[PDB]
RNA sequence: GGGGUAUCGCCAAGCGGUAAGGCACCGGAUUCUGAUUCCGGCCCGAGGUUCGAAUCCUCGUACCCCAGCCA
């Protein structure tokens, strides 16, 4: 799988630029991991691999006050979890404070930083504007002993936060508005999750990623576009420092997926109004949240796989990813027999009741063997699968005609029974002895009622109603009220024996898994994770 | 103003020499899942250089990003 920038990659090694390749996937822990940084993940990790080079886990931990623990935890369970290591231990861009600092003071030293104490509202009237060019600062100027006491001023707490803040000294005429003196350092009395309240002046992201990058031998960091203009700052700033190694940044496009959000704000959003289970729920394009829809890990890299890597904007079709999905179970999960809207249909023909039929555990795979599965008189079908009367488009059941019952005989419908709402309640039947192993056209699932496995399950939507929802108004106000729909039925008795992670294909219906935070020992529940491909 | 992008359902190969592939959709074969599997259908505009242009040049047009002490 090729891409402009594993072209960059070969070129470097073969030029000679490079005889190893070392990335990074660098989070921010101030919310989970999404389907997006699954993407970066791929590139980074999938990279390293493939070129027998490393890629690390770095956490961009330079804004303490919208970061949490919490966090740090998740994210890693997320990339482990999609079979990614990391080379060595866990970074941290906070590991690198004191570095950061001391190269804070090498561009002082050089004329290349000051402290500004202009407000935070007159940094943003200073600064011109797309079209116009800015001012320079009325503290620009001062001297490097002068910098270099207030720096040590900041770092001390002697300014209170907003009164003062370390800046570049670049060009405010520049047409990056990036490079018009953006600012390194700034003051947070806030205390840090990984060193405490040691610091009260934290680096920004310029100033921390490529040093950070530079530092732990980066040859190649892979970010997303909104960063292209960034790059110019991210190269001043290590053409500025005494560093012997100046990492490349190469942007690709990122991922956008339609009828969903990939905002971190809006994810968080909708995990803080409670409009959502939590950030794992399995309606969420959250890592944890497609685990517990359940999407295999093997499924989501076949997807990043799939999508590839450009600078194109882009926006994906659910269609996109739900094959994935369908193609890794459709080859890996057995089979099963479940209904989830029931409706009862006795076989008066049947004597009594008792027996025990042979059903493959893959209809395409007889290596995964066979079960042994129960039928009775009194059995459960879906509703949707039986009509007094259709047209000859309808292959299921009718009244005249007669149908076959997944790996068992073939039944005829004889009468039908309701209440007083026209409400079928039971549906009578005959059935034809010597049929185990006429042209009856049609197969429907079936659950003996006997044998029958009181069973809840859960059918997901879209999340939002339009393609686009992040840019509607108010995303909110779009989200789809069905994304969610709890369903009552039965399930073939070899279901108890699922378990959380396991994907099973109820078939005719699609491909489900238990779900452990609702599944109790009494009651299971499992996740509807994606439907089967239906089109008459 | 600067940075990027465009192979007309959604992605995306291509890097001067007969325009890949995936998803979607539409046909047909197999089928005890309306599934699966297997066949088949499918160069932003205008000029210019060139024997030859999606690939190079010029000028346009459309879209995305940048005016955080966020990343
Ligand atoms: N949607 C995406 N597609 C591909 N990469 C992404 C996507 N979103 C973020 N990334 C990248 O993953 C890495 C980690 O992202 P980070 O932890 O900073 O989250 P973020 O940038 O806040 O994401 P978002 O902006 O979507 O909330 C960065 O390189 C970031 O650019």
């Amino acid at each position: 799988p090729t891409n402009f920038i594993r072209q960059i990659i070969d070129e470097d090694l073969a030029s000679g630029k490079h005889t190893t390749v070392h990335t990074r996937f660098p989070p921010e822990p101030n919310g989970y991991l999404h389907i997006g940084h699954a993407k970066s993940i791929c590139l980074n990790f999938g990279i390293a691999q493939d070129y027998k080079g490393q890629c690390n886990l770095r956490f961009d931990d330079t804004n303490p006050v919208k970061e949490d623990i919490e966090y740090v935890e998740s994210i890693k369970n997320d990339v482990e979890w999609l079979g990614f290591h990391w080379s060595g231990n866990v970074r941290y861009s906070s590991d690198y404070f004191d570095q950061l600092h001391a190269y804070a003071i090498e561009l002082i030293n050089k004329g290349l930083a000051y402290v500004d104490e202009l407000t935070p509202e007159q940094i943003r009237e200073y600064r011109g504007t797309l079209t116009q060019p800015g001012k320079n600062s009325p503290y620009r100027d001062r001297s490097v002993e002068e910098n270099l006491a207030l720096f040590e001023k900041m770092r001390a707490g002697g300014f209170e936060e907003g009164k003062a803040c370390l800046r570049a000294k670049i060009d405010m005429a520049s047409p990056f508005i990036v490079m018009r003196d953006p600012v390194l350092y700034r003051i947070k009395f806030a205390e840090h999750h990984q060193t405490g309240n040691k610091w009260c002046i934290y680096p920004m992201y310029d100033f921390t990623h490529c040093i950070s990058d530079a530092l732990e031998g980066i040859t190649h960091s892979l970010c997303t576009l909104e960063f292209q203009d960034n790059r110019r700052l991210y190269d001043w700033v290590l053409d500025n420092i005494t560093i012997p190694v100046h990492p490349r940044q190469y942007e690709f496009s990122r991922l956008n997926l339609e009828y969903t959000v990939m905002s971190k704000r809006k994810l968080n959003l909708l995990v803080t109004d409670k409009h959502v289970e939590g950030w794992d729920d399995p309606r969420m394009p959250t890592i944890s949240g497609l685990r517990r829809r359940g999407y295999t890990a093997a499924s989501i890299r076949e997807f990043c796989k799939r999508i590839g890597v450009t600078k194109q904007d882009n926006t994906i079709e659910m269609a996109s990813l739900e094959s994935c999905i369908r193609e890794d179970l459709n080859e890996n999960a057995p089979r099963a027999m479940a209904v989830i809207d029931p409706v009862k249909l006795v076989i008066e023909n049947y004597q009594g009741e008792g027996e025990m039929v042979t059903m493959p555990n893959h209809p395409n795979k007889p290596e995964m063997g066979s079960r042994q599965v129960p039928f009775s008189g009194e059995i459960w079908i879906d509703r949707a699968d039986f009509r007094e009367e259709a047209n000859k488009q309808y292959k299921r059941l009718v009244l005249g005609k007669e149908v076959r019952l997944r790996n068992a005989y073939v039944i005829k419908a004889e009468r039908v029974e309701k209440d007083a709402e026209g409400n079928i309640t039971t549906i009578f039947c005959t059935y034809d002895a010597d049929t185990l192993s006429r042209k009856v056209k049609g197969v429907i699932h079936w659950v003996s009622a006997a044998h029958a496995l009181p069973v809840e399950i859960r059918l997901y939507d879209r999340l939002f109603s339009v393609p686009n929802p992040g840019a509607a108004d108010d995303f909110l106000s779009v989200i789809n009220p069905e994304s969610l729909v709890i369903k009552q039925g039965f399930a073939e008795p070899s279901l108890k024996d699922a378990v959380a992670g396991k994907a099973f294909q109820f078939e005719r219906e699609g491909y489900f898994c238990l779900d452990s935070r609702h599944s109790t020992a009494e009651k299971p529940v499992f996740n509807r994770t994606v439907g089967l491909r239906d089109t008459w």
